[PDB]
RNA sequence: UUGGAGUAGGCCAGCUCAGACCGAACUCAUUUCCUGCCUUUUACCGGAUGUGACCGUGAGUUGGCCUGAAAUACUCCCUAAUCUUUGGAAACUCUCUGGAUAUCCCAGAUU
């Protein structure tokens, strides 16, 4: 209640966005609603982007910052690399 | 952790089974014989042998009665510190092998 719990609770109270890099090499921009002792995350207005290299006709193409929008999202605590309270 | 199926206790009455221990208990009668006592019978003696009755018992089941209780409850069926669900991931190159075999691709294996 004086550390990571304080950061997650402050994010919950302020309803501010976090930028999360995750173990699938992916990047997330979403708001904070709730957290637990496992630091599992429930998310809103989620913008998910990632780097994908399309294999055009057997040749390595330039990467795409492919992104999607998810309304409501739930996240697991062990899948996190880093969270930044933006 | 649940949905599905359940509903009390006491008492009374009926029905069906139960002895190899229904019964940790114990009587009576009687068939066919043997013994005894006997003038005839009944009422008897006491052994065998089967056969009935009576005083009782248990389990299941069905109906009723009495007192409750009442969306309560019980009853069944069923259900993030290493070592397992709280992660070395994710991504893909290089090399090797096979198919194709001029390559791309892909599979397997390795860093």
């Amino acid at each position: 209640a004086n550390g990571p719990l304080s950061l997650l609770q402050t994010a919950v109270r302020s309803h501010t966005q976090v930028l999360i890099s995750v173990r699938s090499g992916r990047k997330l921009l979403a708001r904070v609603k709730a957290f637990d002792r496992h630091c599992n995350m429930i998310l809103e207005n989620v913008k998910e982007m990632w780097t994908e290299t399309p294999v055009t006709n057997g040749k390595k193409g330039r990467p795409v910052n492919k992104d999607r929008f998810i309304s409501k999202m739930f996240l697991r605590g062990d899948s996190v690399v880093i969270v930044l309270l933006s």
